[PDB]
């Protein structure tokens, strides 16, 4: 029998984990491994070293069809090991399901891991503050089990469908606030449930690794010796950070990029609101998928260092490149960074995300800044 690896995550948070797992468990070059991860690009120098390295496209939070293609090479016994994005989790577990049905005899479930999306996972936990969630588990469960029945997929609570895994398969949960779950007092039904099911997101790993292993995760990241030189510099730094819209709608992108941009000259500039003093260097580490609003940044500021979107912000934490302040807009990055090196956290326009970042103490109890409220510089 063979276990087979899928690491699967249309998303940042989640597959910047599972790069890590992998690193963990890099000197093993046979060991049989599926790579989902739609931000990411395994260097090519890295896929060379391991024999059994599979690539699958990410289409609507799934695998694609190309999939079985991959798992019909390996015909004997396999138990799959999963690494998932919490948030779709039940989308990009369905192929794969998919497949078990058709192979019953061979094909089984060996473990699931499961890793926030990031900031989505606890608004939509924010947004059932008014039910029953001892309740909710149940029919959770319930409806997970006519899925894994039927194929099909009918959950009354999407929400908290994603975390009733456990009644199913061996599971961990690998959460950025584990204080959510202990201060939200509604959810404790929910902590309790989960039981020793889960732990925060470890970010002291890569303090662990090999001096060769954290080579390689580095490569992996994408967190270059330019990038590391430009963050080395001995002067005071503020890191401007970025957001995105989901929104394919262009006017919502565009008018994106102009409010933050707005948000960047109000931290910079000496008349800003936010002004944060003369005397730091100023970068710009924009979201991943940013994209043009992106660009909009870096061609339309001056005096700005940029560090490549791709760069998880969490990568400076592990290598010890933290800034003395950050400013931005409302991010999962803002979760694990120490309180100390937050300038301002500003939202996009009772707001969940707000509610979620007072819970944990992020922001405090003073009126929230929301970037449609700055004035035009
Ligand atoms: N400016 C940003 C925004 C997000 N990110 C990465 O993407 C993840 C999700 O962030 P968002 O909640 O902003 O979409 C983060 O945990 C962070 O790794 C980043 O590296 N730089």
């Amino acid at each position: 029998m063979k276990t087979i690896t899928l690491y699967l995550d249309p998303a940042s948070l989640p597959a910047l984990n599972q790069l890590m797992d992998f690193t963990q468990n890099n000197e093993d070059k046979t060991h049989p491994r599926i790579f989902g991860l739609s931000r990411f690009k395994i260097p090519d120098n890295i896929i060379t070293q391991y024999q059994n390295i599979h690539f699958v496209e990410l289409k609507d939070n799934r695998p694609t069809e190309a999939l079985f293609t991959i798992l019909d090479q390996y015909p004997g016994n396999i138990e799959l090991n999963i690494h998932l994005n919490i948030a779709h989790s039940v989308q990009l577990i369905r192929p794969i399901l998919a497949y078990r049905f058709k192979h019953l005899d061979r094909v089984s479930i060996q473990q699931l891991n499961l890793y926030d999306n990031g900031s989505m996972e606890y608004v939509d936990l924010e947004k059932e503050e008014n039910k029953d969630i001892s309740a909710e588990i149940k029919q959770a469960e319930k409806q997970l089990s006519h899925y894994l029945l039927t194929g099909k997929i009918k959950f009354d609570n999407p929400t908290i469908a994603r975390y009733v895994w456990q009644s199913a398969f061996p599971v961990k949960y690998h959460f950025l606030s584990t204080d959510y779950f202990e201060k939200a007092e509604f959810l404790q039904p929910l902590k309790e449930y989960l039981a020793e099911n889960y732990q925060k997101m470890d970010w002291t790993a890569y303090q662990q690794l090999t001096p060769e292993q954290q080579a390689f995760y580095l490569t992996l990241v994408g967190f270059n010796d330019e990038v590391k030189q430009s963050l080395e510099v001995q002067q005071a730094k503020f890191i401007f950070t970025g957001t995105t819209t989901w929104e394919g709608n262009t006017d919502v992108r565009e008018y994106y990029a102009q409010q933050q941009l707005n948000l960047l000259n109000h931290f910079t500039q000496a008349e800003g609101d936010l002004f944060i003093g003369d005397h730091y260097k100023i970068y710009f580490k924009g979201h991943p998928r940013g994209g043009e609003i992106n660009d909009y940044i870096l061609n339309n500021a001056k005096n700005i260092t940029n560090i490549p979107a791709n760069i998880s912000f969490e990568v400076l934490m592990m290598t010890g490149l933290l800034p003395d302040k950050v400013g931005g807009v409302a991010s999962s990055l803002y979760f694990s960074l120490p309180k100390e090196k937050i300038s301002h956290i500003i939202f996009t326009s009772n707001n969940p995300y707000v509610k979620v970042m007072r819970r944990l103490g992020i922001i405090d109890e003073s009126q929230v800044i929301f970037w449609d409220s700055l004035k035009q510089l």
